[PDB]
């Protein structure tokens, strides 16, 4: 599927080429082309997953949200197999194991004739790894199956704190919360941010107003709080839209004047950029965009600025293989940018599920609280129906979404909800009513030392170099992954206990994906990637995007704060190159 | 093996028949024959472990601990199979389950023609089960591979406080208290027990000393001691001796003396007792012993006393048959004896197993307790002939044996070991020497209404009454058992995180194996089934013995005080029939 | 457990050392004592179970088959545990497995710093392995969980065609057959076997016939009898005795004659034989034997002449041992027994279970064979009893017990019973009554590659030499191992469906404990250790017992056979020792 967009145009130069088309780099797209400014993106994947709207006959809309779809509505259950279906991991370390049991005549590896792998990699540690980092690819992205959860990062008062989630934009603290709070305010506007979709759910009441009860007759207190989604409620309470990709990029398709200044070629794969010239520590900038359609030709796409919007993995793999211009497990060097994919930052995870006490059913028959008119009717309605429901909660209630907002008490980000993406055998036993979902996201520092290189000998399934994870925690990190658990055991074992099979656990090293600083962007030029405007040190029209740019460790979801740093940067390509 | 001793008369009487072999009617048979009684004992199960010591020229002792014999001293994760393979479980619900797979021309099950299957219990509602309360038969019962831990049961120095572990024997405090102090010592005496045969474990030492410094430092203290158990370290401190049976029998088998006032009956079936009426309400006496040869031959066994130590669910099962002199789904009604296999009590069980924390490798390495010479000395040598291993504690070390005393402000048991008895698969990847068990159980109210029964037309594989199981806890049982489980995660989190696989969970009810309350003794004559001395309301010869007697709700381990319940009867007899 | 047996000298030279109480061991200390030797008998294991055989009152006997207890004949499938707990892995590899959700703050292997684990072998390469090759310590040795297959070894018309399961014991034909006759005649008794003991079970006569039958119409004839089984029926047809050690040893605690020249040490390790000299290749003889007392200490042994029989393993592993008089993965060299565990043999193994067909319940409503009416009485007495059950078949049948004899044409070993040793999680929807295993055994062609060695560096739990793996079938074995499966298939498929679970597989390597020829005996001296009588070469004294003799490839349970060796070789030391 090809989209009729603006068509590509060689020798009459773009004002900006895009890789990637993320959210993030929809974002570029948005503003830049707000501006007036002419645009070509590029997308590797396909165009998946639509939507229609008027023109201002009716104009398909890509990036739209899969789950949005009425089957997955009806059926939440099912969705975790598109998000499986999506995923595709970075890497996956070899191995030699022995099967006792084959068939004697069969082909078999040995000790010193193990099976070649295609895809897995050769050179990873599985000790040092990010076995469950994963990409996505497709118009859209990841926000085409995503949670659609944004909060903000947190900001400590003493700006000079020993932590903050919340990068620093300026060494000025008045300042720096004067940008924020106006990127703040319209990234929220531009995703669809809100915290109201779910203030008629009975399990989300339920769970939250227990909750603040419970925790103000209490040592120490918490507070709870709605999870802000990028999401609207429809009109019909039994679907919600969830948003995407699609709302961003909504008005280049359906305004013609905006539709002429934009062209977007899916199938297409920005193998790397190709440079003025080779040499580090000097000024520098790019000359075009190594582009292929990998539809079943070769292009060099001109444009007077550039960005890579690809993702924290790919987006570094891109400025990565842009070093090879046009002993087996060496990495490729990137002088050019020496800080590229350094102090890389993942979230460890604690998860668990829980059964609502009885004792709370009685809650959902006699809620204590006052203007509750509406529960007491649909729950004294679903009891007509159905006389002998052990759980008097209605059929199709919506799922819970509280959470828990950051501070350095209790430094870990706290999701209390139903997520779609499952992590085990749906449990058939148990009525899904009454299962609360717990996930709590702790924070990692930046260091050195923890890397994500490219192979110069390996490649992924789309010829680029081999991404190899490098990354041990630390020692608070460590320290602080604990105090989680406990904080969660402790948290969830207030209202139900734990659903079998979904007992307290750590998951695996990168289920988060919620991989950051891989291009790091902040005012330390020396130990970054890129200045506050992302754009690349030394490089006048080069310019990231994505959770690779955000410099901090940080427990909360990150792409509300990466579109942040996508207007930012799209305000500074606009005053450049206007 | 018919056991080389003084073979049966039907022509002198006995002083003392006593049913079931195991450690509480052994107490019998080493007490009455030390009091010069002439004692005959039937066991229904086989004599299968043996050792050998000296006439006071090797005499074969039965009921020695399986968990004796080097191979299991040797590799202590094989023992679980022994455990497995001597649990014959109670009462196995009916299913009728539909195989899909099934090639469709064998024999199957349909909705309407099930399966009949051999042993099952149709009569059990699986709801208000009792599913992994199980029993061992042969000499020693479950002595032969128990885990021997003996602790006592709590008073409260309020000696009417609402709830108490150690029941009434007086009602009055000073008596009560010190009959009970006598009881203990002697039990002790007889079982063996001693919290100090781990004072020498590095693990051990680690676990304590540890947890105890962790909660001295605490909001709320809690104080961490040395499970007691009934064993002792031999001269080569690698082997460790757990007590049973064998060392109770011991006398009764190697003095000639006491060889010949004791008769011992293998694989003999006490089928049920005859007695000489059957009207409820009046005196009555034990007519004789109706019992079974099951190896290839009925036998009267008359006595001056009859004892009935069968193990809590098969003493009842035979006092249930004894109500049959020589709707499908009805039971046996128990008139002569009002309140049999009522009020029964089993505990509710947590568990999890941690992965010790690294930074506690430090401290074995390097130990922050003054005077602890002989710690520094074992890890000296371990690090030296193992550089190389990333832990420093040496590979025969002794597991922790670590208890908390119940307090009724924390009204359950705790145990932090290791145990032979492993709930799952024995984990491939982790070191044995940084892992550590927690058990928690906790008590549940004797509640009239939770039964046992026995079915008049289902019998078990050795043709006695089918047992089915009614219990449901109380809300306030339920309340802790959440508290129980919240400690458990607090706790467990302090030194170690969780083993995948381990992680905190509820088991099967029953698992504990201390069902009591299916003949209860105490003060109310009419709650009971019996007295303080343990004869049954209106049988001046028939005496009960076991886990059964206790009335209480408790959560201790129930052997030691039962063996208390075992003297004490034994003394009563004796003061009669002596 | 020490036993009451003819006291220790250390003084007076025993006429005959034995190491290993198992069956060959057991059969030399009777055919010696029998012939008026003195003998004593060391064994690593204590003595687990026993019976009782009245003198010539009762004596217990060690060697008990355990599964004789009425438990395990009240409930086989119980009987599984019992196996599992009993057998020892021999060779276990080494493995640095990443656990990749193990909290972050627990103890952790690393790529370079993996766990020491007390038991794995670092020597074992895991493709060349018996993964499934298990020892059993005790009195009794394996026979005491045996299966008691004793089928004869095949013998091929010709004389020198290529391949034969049974060993030349003679270049003469005419006294090969006499030999062996003799030999299996006396063995057959030993042990005990019948072909009789399972003639009235339904399912047993169902499974034989109707394969027969079927067979008879087939284009390749195949002959189906009953299982050669080491047994009898007890009087009770419920019951069924298996037979042991214990009926080999009978008379050596039954006869005080007998008992007066027989000690037994059990819990005692015969940790080498130190000879005379060490000079390769010239007569030698063993001085005396060196054991030590397992229990909480060296004792010099002196004897005559000097047996091993402690397995395939154990044995071989005891002489290499012996080597050592009084680069880390090197192995102790064997120079004085050049062929020490060479031409190594082990059994590839197929299995399934089948659920039986609905049309075979018909045939057992109305069998149409002559003479089964007992058959018919035995089905009409249960369907009376029970009306609404789909099994005409009854409630304690007995299992089938049917064998097919290895041809040259068809060269594997198959049975078609029920075996205690399950090999998965036992069904709990389905029937046992209509369940059938099937087991078919191959044979590996000796070659002097394949082999078991020994660890200088690496001990096992018991002090001695690691034992290690090297084996690796040949392109025959494969191609066997193929028409084997697949004759399974098709024969399994004739009256029964793959239960779930149960569907035809390989089993491990090594599962089948059939390993041989680790010690092999011939008339080729330089490829044997021992000749025909099982005189080890060049030692006057020394002679070796077990599977370990057996110098071909085989298909067929190697019992039987290895008695009819201990019986020729228990002569030979008769008649040098007179
Ligand atoms: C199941 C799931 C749930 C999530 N829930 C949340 C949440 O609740 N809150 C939150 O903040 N985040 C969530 N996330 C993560 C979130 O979606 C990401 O932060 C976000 O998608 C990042 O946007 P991006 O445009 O920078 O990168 P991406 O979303 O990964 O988009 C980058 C695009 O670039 C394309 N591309 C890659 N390489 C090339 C190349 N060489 N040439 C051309 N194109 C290329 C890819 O195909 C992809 O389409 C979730 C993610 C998943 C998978
Ligand atoms: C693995 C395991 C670990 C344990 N650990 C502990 C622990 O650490 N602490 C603790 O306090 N408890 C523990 N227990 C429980 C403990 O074993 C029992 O409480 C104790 O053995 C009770 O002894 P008893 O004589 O009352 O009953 P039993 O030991 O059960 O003895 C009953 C005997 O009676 C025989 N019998 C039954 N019916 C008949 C019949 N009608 N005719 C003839 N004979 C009959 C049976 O064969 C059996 O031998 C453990 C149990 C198990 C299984
Ligand atoms: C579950 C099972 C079922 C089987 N079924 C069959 C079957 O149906 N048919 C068949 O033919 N075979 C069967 N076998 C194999 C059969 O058990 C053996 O072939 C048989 O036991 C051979 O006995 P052995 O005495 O030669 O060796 P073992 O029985 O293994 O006995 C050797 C003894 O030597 C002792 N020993 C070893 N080292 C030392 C040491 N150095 N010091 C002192 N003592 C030592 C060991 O403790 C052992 O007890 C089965 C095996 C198992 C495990
Ligand atoms: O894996 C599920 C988690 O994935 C994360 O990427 C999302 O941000 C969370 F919201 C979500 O719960
Ligand atoms: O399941 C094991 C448990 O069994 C129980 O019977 C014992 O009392 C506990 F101590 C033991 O840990
Ligand atoms: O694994 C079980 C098998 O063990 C083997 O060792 C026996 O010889 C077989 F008969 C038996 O079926």
């Amino acid at each position: 599927m090809f989209l009729d967009t603006t068509p590509f145009r060689a020798d009459e130069p773009y004002d900006v080429f895009i890789a990637g088309s993320g959210p993030i780099g929809a974002t570029f797209a948005k503003l830049c082309v707000d501006a007036n400014l002419r645009v070509c993106m590029v997308e590797i994947g396909a165009a998946d997953s639509f939507t229609s709207k008027p023109m201002k006959g009716q104009v398909p809309i890509p990036g739209y949200h899969k789950k949005n779809e009425i089957e997955y509505q009806k059926d939440i259950d099912r969705f975790v197999n598109v998000i499986k279906g999506a995923l595709s991991t970075c890497s996956i370390p070899t191995s030699n194991n022995h099967i006792a049991t084959l068939d004697p005549s069969v082909v078999s590896n040995s000790l010193d004739k193990p099976f070649i792998s295609l895809g897995k990699n050769p050179a990873q540690n599985p000790f040092v790894n990010l076995g469950a980092e994963a990409v996505t690819r497709g118009v859209g992205g990841m926000s085409t199956a995503w949670t659609c959860a944004t909060p903000e990062f947190f900001a400590p008062a003493d700006f000079n704190a020993p932590h903050r989630e919340r990068p620093k934009l300026s060494t000025d603290a008045a300042e720096d919360a004067r940008i924020w709070k106006d990127l703040y305010a319209q990234a929220k506007e531009i995703i669809g941010t809100s915290t109201t979709e779910f203030d008629h759910s009975i399990r989300h009441n339920l769970v939250l107003r227990k909750y603040n009860d419970i925790f103000q007759k209490e040592n120490v207190i918490r507070e709870f709080s709605p999870l802000p989604l990028a999401c609207h409620r429809l009109t019909d309470p039994d679907y919600v839209e969830w948003h995407a990709t699609d709302r961003i990029l909504e008005e280049l398709f359906t305004d013609p004047v905006k539709r002429g200044r934009f062209t977007l070629l899916t199938n297409h794969r920005c193998t790397k950029l190709v440079f003025k010239h080779y040499r580090p520590g000097e000024e520098n900038e790019v000359d075009y965009a190594l582009v292929e359609d990998l539809l079943p030709s070769v292009k060099k796409i001109y444009a007077r600025s550039y960005v890579v919007a690809c993702g924290a993995v790919a987006t570094a793999q891109v400025l990565a293989n842009s070093h090879i211009p046009p002993e087996r497990d060496a990495t490729i060097p990137t002088p050019l940018m020496p800080m590229l994919g350094k102090y890389i930052t993942e979230q460890p995870m604690t998860f668990c599920q829980v059964v609502l006490d009885s004792s709370l059913m009685e809650v959902v028959r006699n809620p204590p609280w006052p203007g509750l008119d509406w529960w007491k009717e649909k729950v004294a309605r679903h009891v007509e129906a159905f006389p002998n429901d052990p759980i008097p909660i209605p059929f199709r209630d919506p799922e819970p979404q509280v959470t828990i907002k950051f501070t350095e008490e209790h430094p870990w980000h706290v999701q209390i909800h139903r997520d779609a993406f499952s992590y085990g055998a749906v449990a058939e036993n148990m009525d899904t009513r009454v299962i609360v979902d717990y996930r709590f996201f702790g924070y990692t520092e930046p260091q050195e030392a923890n890397e994500l290189v490219f192979q110069q000998h390996y490649r992924d399934a789309y010829d680029m170099p081999q991404p190899t994870f490098k990354f041990t925690m630390s020692q608070d990190d460590r320290a602080r992954a604990r105090r989680m658990m406990d904080d969660m055991c402790n948290i969830a074992l207030k209202i139900g206990g734990y659903l079998p099979g979904s007992e307290p656990q750590f998951m695996t090293p990168g289920l988060a994906l919620h991989l950051a600083g891989t291009t790091r962007c902040g005012l330390d030029t020396q130990k970054t990637v890129g200045n506050t405007h992302c754009k690349v040190h030394n490089f006048n029209n080069l310019y990231v995007g994505g959770n690779g740019v955000i410099e901090t460790g940080f427990a909360a979801n990150p792409t509300l704060t990466s579109i942040c740093y996508a207007i930012r940067a799209s305000n500074d390509i606009i005053a450049k190159f206007g």
